[PDB]
């Protein structure tokens, strides 16, 4: 009658902020109750924990009050049966939400909409009855998004919030012996949500596991490891805090012991009963452990040593009551002087900013996804990882524990949208459900050895809730850092300042919270914290220009310590077609509104965990080896600081314009921060014309836990000489026809044949005997097909002026209209020389000017030279070169430049001048929001078809239009076109990468000289 | 039917500490919703603040499922009819408890025992139609302990924890046009009840008013004022902080004048929307306003400068909607480099921590007992009031506001009786439960002048909650203090190293929690706050002994800014008796279980508000002016900070042994912190034997808003001089008889016959013509009549050895029987010569042995000459003086010695020396618990009746023995006894104090000598 949803639903729980939770067992590290040490040892699987994972009865709706109260008793008819984890989203009963900021619900704290759509999950299920003999039996839910109510046996058994965090009740006197049912009342959106304003897809349900645990009635009930060292690390006290539940009895024992592996290493043993605190006394049902351990062996990411320590509860004559345990690493974090040290030495963290999604699953984990980022990130130089920015399913920690990863531990606080963004975290009455939300997650937490660096939740502004809530973790948790951005990324809040986006060398100053040039933040009078990002850098698309800016900085100064790059995956959803093949799909791709489109795809991967480009210039710069050419001494550093070059070998080789000359291979033998001499055999020198290259590469010998052998860590490139080309080519042993009309100019030798269109101006066609090449004329381009960061947050509703492409646009680039000023077939010598000047114009203004000469010679060989002229008051161009549409189609392509990988100015360092030779195919770059792509920079020397081009340019060549990837937004609806499209420019923009909501683009990136010239040298064989 | 009590008490809230308020508005300060700006200038009373103060309606039930639905909805018919506010155990329903430490109820968190004592109350109102139709109407209860649910017309509407604190609800939708009916029921018992352990009565009720609010839909729902001065003080700035609720028209604006008295000074008008704070902007429904003032008046407690702040909310044509005030004042409170600093000056605290407490009332207050307190306090030389130990009547900040008294807001949080004491503080999932108890107090305080500090509470150790709290406080407000004494007084959770009970000169190292004496505390590595004492000078009973030495730190010490006594009243209640006679009543005597007994009375006045001896002591240490007396100058210094001498007169005197030869009066011009110099006229100087003393009191012609005229500030006394009497009584003209036989001997000399019993050795009798004069042979004494102090917590149960009184007992001091060693009178020229000797002797061992003479001249006079021996290893007595019972009964005593009020060897600075007069009555001191009393010492001469006591010893005279005193548990048992029993001591140990759970007396005190020589001179005039 009282657990009736009438009588229930009627307190309306989920619009109050003063209720969290209702009959919520205290939280703590996770427990499996062993019963054999062995096996709490070995991490064996425990019998007393199980999960209730699978088939499960859902039934959606419209909201709470819908529900119909048989449901209490019996399964719906109508209810489906559904998979546990998983999003209900995810099966399509509503859309999932893209919204940034704005919230998905309309603002009225704390209520929430009627339209509350509400889930019911159900499961029947058998209890042993030894479960009920002893014993207490209790259940865990490792996240249910947003908040629920829960019954047993058609009993009301309690309430809670926070999606990300466990709950858990006890089960114990509700079941019954063997059948037994749940009802489970997840609520869409509570006053919680107000809370969970995080820049993601929004969604709903049981999205983590669900389990039993059955603990004995005298148990272990929360435990903390703490390791204390002496001056040179060459001794650690393992401290170990032990608390019971249950009554308390003289013969009860507690041993705490220390595996290395099969070896152990310590074991304390100790009856309850802690030393005096107060007047009063002490805790008689704690207890506080003291191992004695030398010469330990220390928890890095560079080294992942651990520990297993074991917790049993027994009795004096030995009786095992129960066991626990966890991975133990001895490691010190500490901020000492400025800086932010890991067991003595000054870190620099090479993060990023992840967030659990899948494709697929929506936002459910699993062990396969986890490991695989993992291993990605650590292949690709990263150390460290955020939770931006909730606490994560358990494993998480597990995997960084033994893998080797620094994690910044988040709580799961977000309020942007509110304004101010304070209104919560600044009002005493939402202090108890902040609280939890990081009380809690410390509590679980605190004992694996990755976190380092518990933070308060993201940009929730700065409130005297912060401030409470810092103090209490540095109270409680005094063995780590602390640290929250909200405010101005320098509150009284935060042990380090933490910004989002401030740019190396340039200021923000906005009012309240400005964000100084990096390097400037560091020195403002008083300041003397360190300074990490925690978010930088906008993986966003087409991105990660100026990378390198940043990864310069950081190693200049000290107190940089470098920073989490915002983001490791697309936060893209897949989506099927009217045939069953399925396509990635961006906010509002769902009827979602509102939303924030391609806005949720920010990452160095694909949702798929295909990686992105950006993701090897990230690789390059976050390189642990650096080095120095001197003469034919190479100079190599490390950069780890408590590893050996223990599994590496130095790659060298020396090319002549793609030719090798010399290769050789030096093992290294650096100490982490150390240097290491390096004598190369006397190089090789040729008579022969070209580029002398150096390239040396870092390799792995031997496999890792995580990378392949043969992996590649590190690399670098040095240009040694040059021998400028001295021998003029032999003077044509024929001489090329003309012939004229009204119309056009036709130059003719052998089958070559080329045609110049008197009126537009422009190679109009050409043959290659009774064949043709153009398909389109060659044209002067100057536009590109714009970048994520090109755009920002302009839409056709809203505009943003300052946008480039906003600029652009309105300067009239994109519809700019040439002009033939002049266009002269000239006869030489040996040559034919046709000679144009076109100028470019949007309403009476000569944005450009383009002043060309082709000439042609015996040997059936186009020299273009290109000399444009730009107007000082229009917003400076993309870019400045030259296209066409070929017709051959082939398979390859082959140039001497950079790569393999598509690389643009301000984003070229990790890549290589060689002879690279490739697919069509990875010719393009399968952003999911169609914009200009694939570009290959610094190419002497293109090869496609029968043609070939020679010079100093940046191409790119897809089957797609400059104009048709602007028209299309999304990847997967481009169609290819008739023959090859080719973009060869003389000079492109930068791509920016800083920030995706303002211009990024740093001066030197921009073309803004006025005056560009360009030559080259088309060909066939 | 969700209405019904079993549908609501269902979920038995108040055994969670999670739920602590259901649907209760927010806190704020004090808000009167005046809809005329004047009456708020003025303060005058609100149409639209109704009181519901009164007649209620009540039904007493020992459980809450033991309420009848029926409740609801009508009335009983045995409901009583009572009075509210009130303390139901004050009206006979359960039995009020008094207990310190341990908790009333078995320790259980959060739980509580099935049987609590419920109080349903009632009420039927009227509702003013127009109320109805307009603005939100709601209801405040300033006090409901411990906690409770609300109905309203049969509606449920809310629920309530921390009794002492305001708990607001809107009633706007369930008040009917006419009318309504109220349905409050209040649960003894809560989970709240764990945080309110304070040493004090337990009762229950509506102690605190129920008011009606009637405010407008778009009205101000909060405000902060606070004030900036500049370097000297000679300019400040008010500003001040607006909130508002409704609708936000651009019409609205606010003003905020500043009146000091009839005239308007500073004034300021805005509208809504304050100053961009993050990147989502500002408050729109907030605004800052400031308003200059040059030149402000100060305030302080020397000189309560107040101004007035009115706060309207108006519409832009000047249509005022509603109008807010609260008194301003103008003061700095700092602590810079380890001092406390008020206004620019370091304060020096003259305090006392109180409870609320009437003896009838029970814990409901009243304006005429408040200001009687304050009254009496200034009276006496008090600063400051600590709010021991929650936060208190509204009113009680606004007296103090005004007459002038510092105040330590303090939260209701006291979990003293865990274990350990942390238990809970350190716990988060108590974490909301507290943040509410501090929060709320701050949100309602903030804005008094009078409140200069911040307490997170009471014993209650100290836990990772206090840090948070403490840091929450800083960051909201930051121009007070914060303090707390928990965990060792020296936390991290503190700004002053606060202790209770700290010694002197003696430390008390306590494991984990070392009271180390107050001198040295300050003088620890890295100490450098300052120091003021939450509680010290325990004032139970015979009592205040040391005090002196307290004070003489203070001044000597400067980080030693002085501390609170405990306490102020006695928590004593008041019984009834068969023939209807009152009786002070406490621990245990309402057969309260378990009970600390008299430990609930440590006041320094009765609680009819009637001083106790020890007053005085404190008034005179606390004096506000010092003198120093050089030749005849004398020399005031004053220790007022802000204002000067411009109410006080030096009255001056001169006397030899208590005939007044002189007397001046100057004038003080003094400034604050000033010296004075006073040379006095040429004094006189007689030939005859005496001593000269200079008495010199500070009296205050005009009468103050707390004093009258005349009244009397400081003093002091200098004996000047001494003038030795080389006379030798006359030749006596006569010669005593003795006349011999077995059992005595016998003097007769005139009318007057003395008899000393041969075989006791004591005076047995003397007779003054045929008039008996003793009833009781003059003796020997040892012992005292313990005082609270010399108990301690030494119980009939259990016993502490440590106690004096546990340890003259053992000893056997208290039943030594004596023994006639010799006995023998002598014939001499002119007298007779008595000799005895005696020892006392328990199991054998002689304590004590006491040999006399006593001499008998032509004179008619006998002189006794006492000499003791006091053996080594045993405890040093109490007393060593002679006493027997004499048979006359006089009206009024003469003495000249210490007077007029009780005083002892430790605890005497304040009497004077001089010739006193008193009735007998006076000479007794009503302790309600009975102890050794009234002693006076430095008597030099001594008459009652006929007789006349000559030479140096101290005394008291009742008609109440020893034993009766030592037998009788309360003074309303104690009768009269035959005659008069005179207390003759050569000497008295000191009564101690500084604590009254362990051996208190000073070494200095105990009388350790061995030898002890004294004489009297009995004799007839
Ligand atoms: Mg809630
Ligand atoms: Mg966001
Ligand atoms: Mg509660
Ligand atoms: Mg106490």
């Amino acid at each position: 009658i009282t657990d009736s949803l009438a009588v229930v639903l009627q307190r309306r729980d989920w619009e109050n902020p003063g209720v969290t939770q209702l009959n919520r067992l205290a939280a703590h590290p996770p427990f499996a109750s062993w019963r054999n040490s062995e096996e709490a040892r070995t991490d064996r699987p425990s019998q007393q924990l199980r999960s209730l994972n699978g088939e499960w009865r859902f039934a959606w709706f419209p909201a709470p009050e819908a529900v119909p109260e048989s449901w209490l008793e019996c399964d719906l008819p109508e209810a489906d049966t559904v998979v546990v984890p998983s999003n209900w989203q995810m099966h399509g009963y509503d859309a999932p939400i893209y919204t940034n900021v704005t919230y998905p619900i309309t603002v009225n704290p704390p209520f929430v909409p009627t339209e509350n759509p509400t889930g019911c999950y159900s499961l029947t299920f058998n209890v042993d009855e030894s479960w009920l003999q002893e014993g207490q039996t209790r259940i865990i839910f490792d996240g249910v998004n947003s908040a629920f109510h829960l019954w047993c046996n058609g009993r009301w058994v309690g309430y809670g919030q926070d999606s990300r965090l466990p709950s858990e009740f006890d089960l114990s006197a509700f079941l019954r012996a063997g059948e037994n049912r749940l009802a489970v009342m997840v609520l869409r959106w509570s006053d919680g949500s107000y809370l969970e304003d995080q820049d993601m897809w929004r969604m709903s349900g049981i999205f983590r596991d669900v389990s039993l645990l059955h603990k004995p009635t005298t148990q272990i009930s929360d435990f903390h490891v703490a390791t204390r060292f002496n001056d040179d690390f060459s001794r650690a006290v393992l401290e170990a805090e032990v608390q019971m539940c249950g009554e308390l009895r003289d013969y009860l024992r507690v041993t705490v012991s220390l595996w290395q592996g099969e070896t152990q290493v310590a074991s304390g043993t100790a009856p309850f009963g802690g030393e005096i605190i107060d007047e009063r006394g002490g805790y008689a049902d704690r207890v506080t452990l003291r191992l004695n351990v030398e010469n330990p062996k220390l928890w890095s990411a560079e080294i992942p040593n651990l520990y297993r320590a074991v917790v049993e509860l027994h009795t004096a004559d030995g009786t095992l009551i129960e066991a626990e345990a966890c991975d133990v690493g001895f490691r010190e974090v500490r901020i000492e002087n400025g800086l932010l040290l890991l067991n003595g030495k000054p870190l620099l963290i090479r993060g990023v900013n992840r967030h659990e999604h899948h494709p697929l699953h929506g936002q459910v984990m699993d062990e396969q996804t986890m490991v695989q980022d993992i291993l990605l990130m650590k292949q690709n130089n990263f150390n460290a990882v955020r939770c931006s920015h909730y606490p994560n399913h358990p494993l998480w920690y597990t995997l960084c524990d033994r893998y080797g990863l620094y994690v910044v531990d988040e709580a799961n606080i977000e309020t942007h949208g509110m304004v101010p963004m304070n209104r919560l975290t600044d009002d005493p009455r939402w202090l108890p459900a902040m609280s939890e939300r990081v009380t809690r997650m410390v509590q679980r937490d605190r004992n694996h050895p990755s976190v380092i660096i518990w933070s308060l939740g993201n940009e929730s502004g700065h409130g005297a809730n912060h401030d409470a809530l810092y103090r209490w973790i540095k109270s409680v948790d005094p063995s780590r850092p602390v640290q929250y951005e909200g405010g101005g990324a320098d509150t009284t809040a935060t042990d380090i300042i933490c910004p989002m986006y401030a740019r190396v060398d340039e200021d923000q100053p906005f009012p309240a919270v400005p964000k100084w040039s990096i390097k400037k933040w560091l020195s403002l009078p008083g300041e003397t914290r360190p300074l990490i990002l925690c978010e930088y850098a906008h993986a966003m698309g087409n991105s990660l220009g100026g990378f390198a800016k940043y990864w310069q900085a950081f190693r200049q100064y000290p107190r940089l310590q470098g920073g989490f790059v915002w983001d490791w995956v697309d936060q893209s959803l897949i989506k099927y077609d009217e045939n069953g093949n399925p396509w990635s799909a961006y906010g509002g791709d769902f009827g979602d509104t509102p939303n924030d489109r391609q806005f949720c795809m920010n990452g160095l991967v694909f949702a798929d965990r295909t990686p992105h480009p950006a993701l090897t210039e990230a690789k390059h710069q976050q390189q642990f080896f650096q080095f120095r050419l001197s003469g034919q001494t190479i100079e190599v550093t490390s950069e780890y600081l408590f590893r050996h070059s223990d599994n590496e070998l130095l790659h060298w080789m020396v090319a002549l314009d793609g030719k090798p000359l010399a290769s050789g291979e030096v093992p290294l033998d650096v100490a982490p921060q150390g240097k290491q001499l390096i004598e190369l055999p006397e190089l090789p020198q040729p008579e022969s014309a070209g580029q002398l290259w150096l390239t040396v590469r870092v390799v792995q010998p031997n496999a890792t836990a995580w990378s392949e052998a043969g992996h590649i860590s590190a690399w670098q490139q040095w240009r040694l000489a040059e021998n400028l080309s001295v021998t003029l080519p032999a003077a044509s042993h024929a001489i090329p026809h003309l012939t004229t009309s009204e119309m056009d100019f036709c130059i003719e030798l052998g089958n070559k044949r080329w045609q110049f269109n008197r009126q537009s101006g422009f190679l109009s066609q050409m043959w290659i005997g009774d064949k043709k090449q153009l398909l389109t004329p060659l044209r002067d381009q100057f536009t590109r097909a714009p970048l994520d960061n090109d755009i920002g947050v302009s839409e056709a509703t809203r505009i943003d002026p300052n946008a480039w492409v906003e600029r652009w646009k309105a300067a009239g680039h994109y519809q700019a209209e040439a002009a033939l000023l002049q266009c002269t077939a000239d006869t030489l010598a040996d040559a034919v020389l046709i000679t144009t000047a076109h100028a470019w114009q949007h309403q009476g203004k000569t944005l450009f000017i383009s002043r060309k000469t082709y000439r042609i010679d015996g040997s059936g060989q186009m020299a273009i030279t290109v000399d444009v002229e730009v107007a000082s008051d229009t917003p400076h161009p993309a870019r400045i070169g030259l296209n066409c549409q070929l017709a051959q189609v082939a398979e390859r392509v082959n140039w001497l430049g950079l790569g393999p990988q598509e690389n643009y100015p301000d984003r070229l360092t990790a890549a290589c001048f060689d002879r690279w030779d490739l697919p069509l195919s990875d010719m393009y770059t399968p952003y999911v929001f169609p914009s200009e792509n694939g570009l290959r920079c610094g190419t002497r020397e293109l090869n496609y078809g029968p043609h070939q081009w020679r010079g100093d340019f940046q191409f790119n060549i897809s089957r797609y239009s400059q104009q048709q990837l602007m028209e299309t937004s999304h990847r997967h609806l481009l169609h290819a076109e008739e023959g090859t499209w080719l973009n060869i420019d003389g000079f492109h923009m930068g791509i920016g990468g800083d920030d995706s909501w303002s211009p990024s683009v740093s001066a030197e990136f921009q073309l803004s000289a006025g005056r560009y010239h360009y030559q080259l040298v088309w060909c066939q064989k």
